[PDB]
Formats: structure tokens, C-alpha cells, sequence
């Protein structure tokens, strides 16, 4: 049959990539193949538009299978061709070794690092969900769209995926349907070694349906049946369990060697013989698969032309909404929505940023509705709900509704943060964000570089910065966490000192669109800054106290800037002049102008940097670093501050001692170097 | 009755404690305080000899119920009496508010980020079944201790224990019995809110034994037998649901609000009055129970004495095994076993660092018994297998044995870190180590930060170090990692060169008692280099190529070390003399005296740092700093340097600039600072 010619069209495509590239994971997409073929044939998308926003969306969570992947993009006439997969993990190609998001038209999150692309998936679905519930209507279905993921026994073995299966199954997500590719088989070997867990038990326990399919080598019906069944299930996600053959059809299939490695030459000719195609030739593309799968393509764009007119007869007679809706597919936030943004002066009193960050919500979560988010049980603590909102719930709970706009994520940070790309991914100008502590971030560091990697503008709020956190001791307080998260390309890591700088870091995380951000917050009261504003914090780095004859030139964040201010008054009584820098977001300094920079940091004077956690980093902007590079401890905060010397007195010996340092010295400005 | 009183006493303690510090979790020690008597009254342990190595082991899980940890060890006579109580959470202070095994003695790890305490029960249970297959021998049980661990609602939503717990199941671990607080109760409210799966049915999926307590409020009779009954369980690990009422007690019970602040004064009160306590007395320790407690303790102490006398019968019987089991147990390692590490010279073959790993691990794994180890289902990619050695599984599997010394952990690399510190933990000199790819050594970083913290000498096996691993690409290329691991306090972050300096990186590993290791390896080959060896390479950097009239020096870490020494021939044609410095482990090298560190980095040269990642940390080496601080790219490696101008040439080129940029300034080492 045509249905036959398609598949095996797949997995020759496959092979025939990892041939060339003489690299790459030939397995999978062998044993996937049917799959995908049956998947997509159920899947609404347009190739030539892939930002319609009722699509079905895909996710390949085995990400090393995306030969599979490029395979049914080039098929479906997507911007991707054969010639494309001849490129396939060559160097700048449109086909990499793993898919991104960024540069492979029809992705739509980054995969490769396990376990991934399944919450990416819960994410989307919990957007889509919360999406029809703001917007749907009688007689006007904006939103009905499904959520396919195939995943291997990689990602059910990577505790993140456990963690969004429970709270996917919590929160009744019934639009997701996941596949499991049970093919017992996994780089070490049988999955017998190692994983040997009832994984349908498991995936009933956290209340999700389940549909096995026992021969997902050929059995497409059962397949398509399955999908059927799972779109009946409107209260559970479902998972899908095929049955298939690691590496179905090559001479070495069903064992590890097929996973990773290319196939043997006289493999892949044997695989074309017995299915029909030639063995000297690679890369084909029978007509007959091309027009059937056109044929899909047609019916799908016909599909989105009467959508397009539902919305236009949806702004017709639902102006208000049809017009919030047109704005946010625009990716426009709404104007002047900034005019909400907190303002503080000198002569208020002084507000932990945790409290300034609940504040911001407050103001600006009535004024934006595309800003969503939750915390990682840490609600009361990180302060992250603004009062008078519901819950992200299922109705039936009694808890919430799926138009809520608070997410109960529980103690899941790591899946928090891959959910929240898969709400980014989602589309509709969505800016989410996820509260937990600071050091906890770090639990979900292999989400968290995704969202860099795929230039997601999602936002942690991350309290509990630093040893001010106090008696919980070294165990919650960060030291290296800020410079790992700097140190990693597009993140901006904002510190805000106060609450015009906490309201410049909001400004910064909602206008983003393609850079995740960090918010790190205190538990500890700071004064409002003499010199402070969202103009000048929207810089990244900024002269608090400008000093025109400075000896030295303190720069500081967060909660160090009010001692810098402090240290200052210190150094005046030593006949020292000191100037004071606030570095709110060390990315969105280094995007300044040259000269704006310079202003900030000029040649000619000493600089020092006070932060109390790693000095790592800070050499881009200081001669000197006074920093705290050891582990924390558990007391009194302003004990532990005073115990490792960050107090006025402290900082004015440290600055003292730099002026000294360079005396006799020519200095220039750190941000000089020599290529 | 007098356990009534021992419990009430607990309890009373804990919130005690609490109260003086204003700070900390009254709820969950409250609630716990029967299942600790209980499970405290069924454990063999010495207060005067923490580190009997056939103690049955305690794990607090859901380290912020601290206090009653706390309070058992000031009721059992450990080191930690009632005035360390009434110092809870201050600065220096012996009783943290999270547990800390450096400071705390009787607490085996270091918990309070939650998941990982389970994780570390798993190791712990992991080693002792490892340790009793290595020298039992009939009528000698040298080891049969068990492993008890208390977790809570949080620990059972972290994923880290869903990867640890599917592990053990698998493993079949007997001897692990964990107690689950069953109070449906977290920081956001209900668990009804975010964590509705049927706990108990997952955990039968993983091929756990359940025990069920509907009352354990009150029903120690029913706790004690729950225990008996796993004990009868010899092939199963053993979860006993405890239900229970957070802050049982409390006028507060049962809420929120009673998990994470300090009672109200009248609330306490009437917790004394209705116990039979003095409402005006703090820190109460009725006599009946100290003496009730000491029972219980001289009955264990005696119990010791016969071990010993055992372990003296062994030795006289088995003498081989008994001299390397009190070798073991001193803590040595055996006498010139380093003579076992493979050494090379200038005319050997160029091998990369995967394979050189896998060569040392071959020749120093029949040499130290102590040493077990395992990969996260990267056996073939990492190469941490030594071949002829058997996997650690139970016989009944036919797949391994617990005698075993290869671990199968799965795509886990979180409990993987976390399992590593409980081996570590269990003591007996353990050396273990964990492989996987060095950008996902970032999923278990909650557990490696806690290797550092709680002085834990785990090695991990971290392959595939940079875009040196080619077409994997982006998502698979570290950047930001080793800065991240480098700015946490006490991590050994090797990243060798060639074959001595692999041979080093191994025998700091092996040597290590309060260090943790990480071991960043190539994919690629790298030639042997003309002046490495395992001596020079053991002080962490050393001048590997000597230029007296230097015009700069060149320091760099494993692969671009060999780019350094190509790029100094460039230079020499251009007229430039370099020096070369190779920095294998900035933290040893941190360590020397200050002499040999100015040997290596003088003054009055400019100093240019080459490593193919992020380039945080850094100008703690050097003036100027050749990094990669963008994310990589899918393609052939070599393709992949070239475009980021890692070649010989774009070295030279950035060493030229560096010189010129410091004609006529005067240039001191990068390790003079001002303070
Ligand atoms: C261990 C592996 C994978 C084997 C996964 O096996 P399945 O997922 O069973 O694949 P199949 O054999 O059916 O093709 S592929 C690469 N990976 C290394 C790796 C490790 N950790 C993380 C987080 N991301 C990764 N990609
Ligand atoms: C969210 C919480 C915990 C609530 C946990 O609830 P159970 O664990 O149900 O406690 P119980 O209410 O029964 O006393 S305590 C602190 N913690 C923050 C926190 C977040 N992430 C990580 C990794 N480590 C942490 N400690
Ligand atoms: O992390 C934990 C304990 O392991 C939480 O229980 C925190 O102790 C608490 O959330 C801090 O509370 P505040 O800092 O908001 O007082
Ligand atoms: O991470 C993955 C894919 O997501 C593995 O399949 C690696 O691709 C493989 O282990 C690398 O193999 P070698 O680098 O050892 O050739
Ligand atoms: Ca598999
Ligand atoms: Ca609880």
C-alpha cells in the first residue's frame, strides 16, 4: 500500500542521513516509524505556516532519533528539504544532531538531553488548556488542538518526566497523548539491567489513561485506534505503549548496536531489497508517498482557512476578546502596559525584593493576561500568587479552573522549569514564570540552559538569594549560582537592589522574547536607593553615586548595594572617595554601547566588586573582588554577614586596601581587553 | 506509659528547640516523633562510636524536621547534648537548621534539599549489600545492618527519588525499609492541590513492599511490627506508609502553618499541660526516659563488643580478607597501590581521555577492592567498565551479583550523584565513582553540590567534555559546566591532558577522603605530551613547557594544552617566545604554597588562558582569556575549532595581541591581589 511505501520512505530517509553523516542513531527511527507515519496523518499543521495556533503540536522527546523527525518535515513540505538531510549533523546545516527549535522549521522545543521534550509536552498541553478556557466560545472553538509526544524508556528512566507524568495526571490533561517506544532497549544494553519497573503501573498510579498497542512494527489501524481512544479520554493524558523492535528490518535489530552507531553498508541494502526500493540509490522520495502526504497537507490548510475565518467572525462578536487575542498572536504586549510597574522613592520603607517581586505581580498580572505562572511549593515563601487569582486546576477538582492563572507545580522544580518552556513554546506572546529558592534553581539546570539554548522567554523567581536567607543554613544558600547561570550563553540574571530595580528586572523579563531570565530576590528587608529608577536599572548597569574625583569605584547587586551606599560613608571618614555602580543584570550591561559601558566603568580608577557569593565572573568589571567563596552557615543573617566581614567596615578595609594596591599604578577599565 | 513519655518528650524537645530560635519546622517532628521512637528502640547503634561499620543507618530525608533528629541524639547520648538543642539554628552552633554531616555527630549525610536524603539511604543500603557480598562468610555476618530512612510528601515529588527508588526496586535491596509521612501536607496546603497519585501503587510498580499504618500518631505496636515484617522481606525494599497528623498535638495541627514556624507560646503550653509536662519548663528530659534510652543503648554497646570479637574470629580464620577489611577500616588504602597507574611517555600513541579513564579504572580496580562504580547508561560511551569485572545485581536477576563492582544505574544521573554519596557515606573506605557525559553531570547537580558540602570523596566519570564530542552538538556541548562546578567550594574539577595527567587526576580521585572529584574526558584523541607526568601533574598546574624569556606564557587545561604547545611553535615564527602552563585541577593547584603557584604563574609576563568553554574563573590564571562563551554547534569536530578559531594560528594570534596590548605596562602575576 501507499501507507506501506510511506514508512518504509521514513526509515530509508533515516538511514540514509546517518549514512552520509556517517554519524547519528539509525534505531529509533526504524522502530518509529509506523508511529510517526500514523501520528502525523492524525496531526492538524501547516507546513507553510508553522505558528497556526490551533495546530496539533509534536515533540520528539527521544531526541536522538530526529533523522525520524527531519524525515516527516521534508515528506510534509516544511522548510526543509532533502538536500537538508544529505547535511544532516554537518556543520551550520538545518539538521543537527539533535533538534533546535531556533533552526529546524517544525520543531517546536529543543530535545536531546532526556526526559526533556515529555514536560516541554505537559507545557504546551497546560497552555493550550488554559488558552481554550480564556478564550473558547459557543459556536467558537479557538482552541482544540492536541499534544503528541514520543518518548523512549531514556526519558521514563530521567526523574523529570516522573515528576510532570504526576502533576500532568493532577491536572487532567486529557489533550496530551504520549507514546512510549517499548523496545526494552537502551544504550547499556536490555532495559533487564536496569529498568525493570512496571511502567504502565506506574503511569495508572499517577492517573493517566493507557492504550498498549502490541505490535507497532506494522499495526498503523491500532495505532490511529489508539489515538481514537485517547481523544474519547477527555480527563486523563493518555500514554500510548508500542510495542516495536529497536532498529526494525536491519540485520542487527533489537539490539543496543543499532541504537547510536551508523547501520553497516550491506544493512541498508538489504533493508531496501526487502522493502521494495532500490540499494544503489539513497535519498529517495517515491511521488506516490509525496502526493499522499500532500493530500493531508491540503486538507490541514483547509482546515486553518476556516479558522482563520472563526476568528474573524470571533472578533465579529466578541470584540474585546477578539481583539486581546489579535494582539497577543502579534506578540504584542499590551500598550503602555508598563504604566502599571511599581514606583518607589527614597522616603519609602525599606521591602525584601520578594515582597517588591509579589507587589509587581499584583499590578501587573490584572493588566497582562498573558502572564501566567506558579511556584515549586514554595507559594507563602517566594510570594509568587497575586491575591484574588485562581488556580490552575481541572474544574472536577473543586481547586481551580483551567482558566486559572496560578500553577500548584509542588516540590518539581526541574519539571517546572521544562513546562515552563513547553508554555513559552505554546506560543500567543505567553510570559510565564516559576518561583522556587535560588539554590533550588540548580535541581532544574537541564531545563533551565534549554530555555537559553531555545531563546524561551521564561522567568524564575528565584528568592532567597544568599546567606540573608539565614537560619536554614548553607544547604539553602546559593554560592555558585549565580556565576553558573551567568556563565551559561542568553541568561539574564537580574539581582535587583530595591524596588525601582525589582520593577526594571519585571520590565525586562516581560518585554523578553528571546532570553530567559532569572530573578534572584531576597528574604531581607533593603532601603529604597537615593539614585534609583526603572530608567536607569533598565540599563543592566548603572551609576548609583556618581563621584567625580573618585578614588576607587565600588560596584555591587542586590542586597550589597545598600552596603556599598554604606561603605562609602565609612571611606568618606578615612578621606577616601568612593563611587558606587549598581549591576542589576551583568547581560543586559555587557548589550550596552561601548561608551555607555565606559561611563559606568571608566579608565583611571580602581574598581571593586561586592557580592556575597562567588567572585567568579566578576573580573569583567572590577580590578578586585570581595566575594564569598566558601559555603554558608546556619545563623542570625545579619551574624553570618558580619562573621564573613560583609558589613560597611568590612568593605571599607577591602576598598581601602585596593586604593593602596594601585597606588603608583596606571589603571584601565576592566571592560579593556586585548582582543 | 514510659514510651508514652519518651515520645512526648521528643516532641516537646523539638518544639522547644524551635521556639528558642524563633525559627525552624515544629510540624513534621511533631508528627514523626512516635515513628522515630520507634524505629530509634528497633536500631543497633553506638552514641560513643558513630562509625561501627555494622551500625544500622538513620536517614532524615525530610531534613527540616531536624529537631527531631536532634532530639533522639541528646536522648541517646551521642555528642549533642541539650544545650546544643537550645542553640538550634545559631551561628556555630552544633544543631544547623538543616542536618549536616560535618558538623552533626549521628548524622550520616547532609539533607534538607529534598529528595536526595532517600537517594542517599539507597547508597548507603547499595554498600552495605556490596560490603556483606564481599566478606560474609558462614558463621561470620560481618555486615547485615540495615538502612531506615524517614522522607516526606516533598522528597516523594522530587524526581531525584522516583530515579532512586525504581533503582532499588530493581536491585532488589532488602535491607532499605523507608518510612513515609503520610500527612497529606506541604508548604502550598493541601496535597490535594498538586499531588493526588496513588503513592503506594507507584511504589508496588517499582517492586517495593508496602506496609500500611493508619494510626501512627499513637500506634508504635503497629510501627515495630511494620518493621519486623520488612525484615521477612529479604528482596524487596520496603515502604511503610505512616499516617500521620503534621504538628500532632498542636492546636495547628493538620495545617500549613504548623510545618515551617515556631508554635504560638500558648499552643505550647498546652502541648506540656496535656502531655503531663510543666508548661514553665523548657528542654524537659524526664529521667524514666534517659534511663529508659541507656537501656536500649548498653544492650547495642554489647552487641559491638561481640562484633568486634567476631571480626578478631575472622581475621584468625580468613586472614587475607581480614586484613584487607581492617586496612578498610583505618581508612588506608593498600600499601603502593599507585604503583598500578599506567604511565606513558612523548613517543606513545595519542589517546583521548575516555579511553586513558578506562585504561587506569582497568589496571587500579584489581589493585583497590574499595573501588565500585557505574555509569548512567553510558557504559560504551564513557568506557568506566573494566573488563572481566562482574555488574553489582541480586543473583536471582542471573545478571550480577551484590559481590559485583559495575553499577547499571540508568539514564538516572541525579540519584546516580546522590547514590554515590550514600556509598560514600557507608564508609569502609569506599572510592565510587559515576560516568556519564559532562553536560549532564548538570541534572544531578543538586547531589554534586552536597558531595562538596558533606566532604564526600565521589568521583564522577565526565565524558564528552566540550565540542571536541562533535555531531551530538549543541545540546550536548558544555559551556558553562565547569565554571559552575569550579565556583563551588570544594570540588577537584580535573580536566587532564593526556595520559600522566589522567594517570594524576586518578590517583587524587582514589587518594581524596574530603573532596569530591569530577574528571572531565575527552571523546577525541590528544597526543602524549613532551613534559607531562603523574608527579608534576599531581601539584594541579605546572610549567609544562619552561621559557626563560618568555614574552608571554600560554595556561591551559586537557585538550587545549596540545593546542597551546602548536600554537607556541606559531609564535615563534612570528618572533614571540611562550612559555606553556598546563592546569589540571585548579583546585589542587589553589592548594600549593604560594612560592610553587608563582613558579608556575610569574610576574612580568602576560599570561593568556585557552579553554574551549566558558571563560568564568579564569583571570584567577591569567591577564587575558581565550574561551567559549556562545553555545556549540552540530558537526565534525575539527570543523567545528576552526570556525571558533581554537586552531594553532588563532591561538598565536590572540597571544600576539596579548603581548602588544601590555608593551610599556608593567605586569604582575594574576595571583597578587590587593586582599
Ligand atoms: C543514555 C542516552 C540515551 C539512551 C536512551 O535510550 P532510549 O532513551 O531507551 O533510546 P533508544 O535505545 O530506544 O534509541 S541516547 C543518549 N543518552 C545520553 C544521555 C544521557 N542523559 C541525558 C540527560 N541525555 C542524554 N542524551
Ligand atoms: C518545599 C519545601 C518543603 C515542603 C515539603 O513538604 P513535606 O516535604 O511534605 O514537609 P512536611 O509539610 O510534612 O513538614 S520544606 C522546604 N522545601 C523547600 C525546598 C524546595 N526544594 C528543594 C529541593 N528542597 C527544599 N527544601
Ligand atoms: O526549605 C524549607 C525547609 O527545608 C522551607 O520549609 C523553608 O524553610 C521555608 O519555606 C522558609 O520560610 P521563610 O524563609 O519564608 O520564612
Ligand atoms: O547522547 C546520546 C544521544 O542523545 C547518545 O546516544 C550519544 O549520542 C552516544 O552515546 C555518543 O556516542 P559516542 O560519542 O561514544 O560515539
Ligand atoms: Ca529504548
Ligand atoms: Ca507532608
Amino acid at each position: 500500500s501507499v501507507d506501506q511505501k510511506a514508512i518504509s520512505t521514513i526509515r530509508l530517509l533515516a538511514v540514509d542521513a546517518v549514512a552520509a553523516a556517517n554519524s547519528g542513531h539509525p534505531g529509533a527511527p526504524l522502530g518509529l516509524a509506523p508511529a510517526a507515519h500514523a501520528v502525523f496523518k492524525k496531526m492538524r499543521f501547516n507546513p507553510k505556516d508553522t505558528k497556526w495556533i490551533n495546530r496539533d503540536r509534536f515533540v520528539l522527546s527521544n531526541g536522538h532519533a530526529c533523522a525520524l523527525l527531519y524525515s516527516m518535515l521534508v515528506l510534509y513540505g516544511y522548510d526543509l528539504t532533502v538536500e537538508d538531510l544529505k547535511k544532516f549533523r554537518q556543520l551550520g546545516s538545518k539538521t543537527p544532531g539533535h533538534p533546535e527549535n531556533t533552526d529546524v522549521p517544525g520543531a517546536e522545543v529543543t530535545t536531546g538531553p532526556l526526559g526533556q521534550g515529555i514536560c516541554n509536552g505537559v507545557g504546551i498541553a497546560l497552555a493550550q488548556a488554559q488558552f481554550a478556557a480564556t478564550y473558547n466560545k459557543p459556536d467558537f472553538p479557538i482552541s482544540d488542538s492536541y499534544t503528541y509526544v514520543f518518548l523512549g524508556d531514556g526519558c521514563l528512566m530521567e526523574g523529570v518526566s516522573s515528576e510532570a507524568s504526576s502533576l500532568a495526571g493532577h491536572l487532567q490533561l486529557g489533550n496530551l497523548i504520549a507514546f512510549w517506544d517499548d523496545n526494552k532497549i537502551s544504550i547499556d544494553g536490555s532495559t533487564e539491567v536496569a529498568f525493570t519497573e512496571d511502567v504502565i503501573a506506574r503511569y495508572k498510579s499517577y492517573g493517566w489513561h493507557i492504550v498498549e498497542v502490541s505490535d507497532a512494527d506494522t499495526d498503523i489501524t491500532a495505532i490511529a485506534a489508539a489515538i481514537d481512544e485517547a481523544k474519547k479520554v477527555t480527563n486523563k493524558p493518555t500514554l500510548v505503549r508500542l510495542t516495536t523492535t529497536i532498529g526494525f528490518g536491519s540485520l542487527a535489530q533489537g539490539t543496543h548496536g543499532v541504537h547510536g552507531a551508523p547501520l553497516k553498508a550491506d544493512d541498508i541494502k538489504q533493508l531496501k531489497t526487502k522493502w521494495g526500493f532500490n540499494p544503489e540509490e539513497s535519498f529517495a522520495v517515491p511521488a506516490e508517498v509525496t502526493a499522499s502526504y500532500n493530500e493531508h497537507v491540503a486538507e490541514n490548510q483547509k482546515i486553518q482557512q476556516q479558522w482563520n475565518e472563526l476568528f474573524a467572525a470571533y472578533k465579529q462578536k466578541y470584540p474585546e476578546l477578539g481583539a486581546e487575542l489579535q494582539r497577543r498572536l502579534d506578540g504584542k504586549l499590551p500598550e503602555n502596559w508598563d504604566k502599571a510597574l511599581p514606583v518607589y522613592t527614597p522616603a519609602d520603607a525599606a521591602v525584601a525584593t520578594r515582597k517588591l517581586s509579589e507587589i509587581v505581580l499584583s499590578k501587573i498580572i490584572p493588566e497582562v493576561p498573558e502572564i501566567i505562572g506558579g511556584s515549586a511549593d514554595l507559594t507563602p515563601s517566594n510570594l509568587t500568587k497575586a491575591k484574588g487569582t485562581v488556580d490552575f486546576q481541572p474544574a472536577a477538582t473543586g481547586l481551580g479552573d483551567y482558566s486559572g492563572r496560578y500553577i500548584r507545580y509542588g516540590v518539581r522544580e526541574h519539571a517546572m522549569g521544562a513546562i515552563m518552556n513547553g508554555i513559552a513554546a505554546f506560543g500567543a506572546n505567553y510570559k510565564n514564570y516559576g518561583g522556587t529558592f535560588l539554590n533550588f534553581v540548580s535541581y532544574a539546570a537541564g531545563a533551565v540552559r534549554l530555555s537559553a539554548l531555545s531563546e524561551f522567554p521564561i522567568t524564575w523567581v528565584a528568592t532567597h538569594d544568599s546567606i540573608g536567607l539565614g537560619e536554614d543554613g548553607p544547604t539553602h544558600q546559593p554560592i555558585e549560582t549565580l556565576a553558573h547561570f551567568r556563565a551559561t550563553p542568553n541568561i539574564s540574571v537580574w539581582r535587583p537592589a530595591d524596588g525601582n530595580e525589582t520593577s526594571a528586572a519585571y520590565k525586562s523579563a516581560i518585554e523578553s522574547t528571546h532570553t530567559p531570565h532569572i530573578l534572584a530576590l531576597t528574604r531581607q528587608n533593603l532601603p529604597q536607593l537615593e539614585g534609583s529608577s526603572i530608567e536607569k536599572a533598565s540599563k543592566g548597569g548603572y551609576t548609583l553615586v556618581q563621584q567625580d574625583k573618585a578614588d576607587i569605584i565600588i560596584v555591587a547587586t542586590g542586597s550589597e548595594v545598600s552596603l556599598a551606599v554604606d561603605a562609602l560613608k565609612v571611606l568618606e571618614g578615612q578621606g577616601i572617595k568612593a563611587g558606587v555602580v549598581s549591576l542589576p543584570d551583568q547581560l543586559t550591561f555587557d548589550k550596552q554601547s561601548e561608551e555607555y559601558k565606559l561611563s559606568v566603568l571608566p579608565d583611571g580608577v580602581p574598581i571593586l566588586s561586592v557580592e556575597v557569593m562567588s567572585t567568579f565572573g566578576w573580573s569583567k568589571y572590577s580590578h578586585q573582588q570581595f566575594g564569598l567563596n566558601r559555603f554558608g552557615a546556619s545563623g542570625k543573617a545579619p551574624e553570618i554577614f558580619k562573621l564573613f566581614e560583609f558589613t560597611p567596615e568590612g568593605v571599607a578595609e577591602r576598598a581601602a586596601k585596593t586604593v593602596a594596591f594601585y597606588k603608583g599604578k596606571d589603571v584601565v577599565s576592566p571592560l579593556r581587553s586585548a582582543f
